[PDB]
């Protein structure tokens, strides 16, 4: 049920942009493609313009490698939002959130790739992001408009009954479920990729192969 819309859920959200990515204090333009100044000119481009982290998780990671927790700092992952009270399991796909002048939309989990093995200097850290489930999400971008550190996240509609964590579950930890793939194709604000992968599932009968992603040359 919806009665979270009207709670007027608020998160103070820091921002961080780059072509390791700075942080940003004062307030600037988001476009459709994301944040002016952030890596900017593989399609579907409006639908990852941001990427979100939740700082709950660097407390799991420098837990889990205490001997590198110094790199268990925002933006460590890539992100351009960075928060607390917001994570897989109570952020839904659909989401609409209200940012200063913009309004943006979750359309998926992220996706952890290998790259980020040679950044943590951590050979698994895509495997361990893909099955804990701790990867974060993407918006794309529904209003553009200005938006700061200093104005909070808003939550304003809630359009789809499954999680980011759900999501991030059926495309990585459960078995080839049609079912499954039919309600997360449901979930409105889906990006256009997942969709593809989703429906490529269903006609082939069988879940893709992740070994490139997760462990690029190996």
């Amino acid at each position: 049920k919806f009665l979270v819309e009207r709670e007027q859920m608020r998160y103070p959200v820091d921002v961080y942009t780059g072509k390791a990515k700075i942080q940003v204090d004062g307030e600037l333009m988001l476009t459709e493609l994301g944040l002016e100044g952030d890596e900017q000119a593989v399609h579907g481009g409006p639908d990852r313009a941001l990427c979100h982290y939740p700082r709950e998780h660097y407390l799991y990671w420098a837990r889990e490698f205490p001997e590198q927790a110094e790199l268990f700092v925002a933006p460590a992952f890539g992100e351009n939002l960075s928060t607390d009270g917001l994570t897989e399991s109570n952020v839904y796909m659909g989401d609409i959130f209200r940012w200063g002048e913009a309004l943006i939309q979750v359309s998926q989990p992220r996706s952890p790739c290998y790259k980020l093995n040679y950044h943590f200097d951590i050979s698994d850290i895509a495997q361990l992001m893909q099955n804990t489930g701790k990867v974060g999400w993407l918006y794309s971008v529904i209003a553009p408009g200005k938006v700061s550190a200093d104005a909070p996240l808003e939550l304003v509609s809630r359009v789809s009954d499954v999680t980011v964590q759900e999501a991030a579950a059926i495309a990585w930890h459960m078995p080839f479920d049609d079912d499954q793939y039919h309600r997360l194709l449901s979930a409105a604000g889906l990006s256009k990729s997942w969709t593809r992968t989703m429906q490529k599932r269903r006609l082939s009968g069988k879940i893709e192969d992740f070994s490139r992603r997760l462990w690029g040359k190996e």
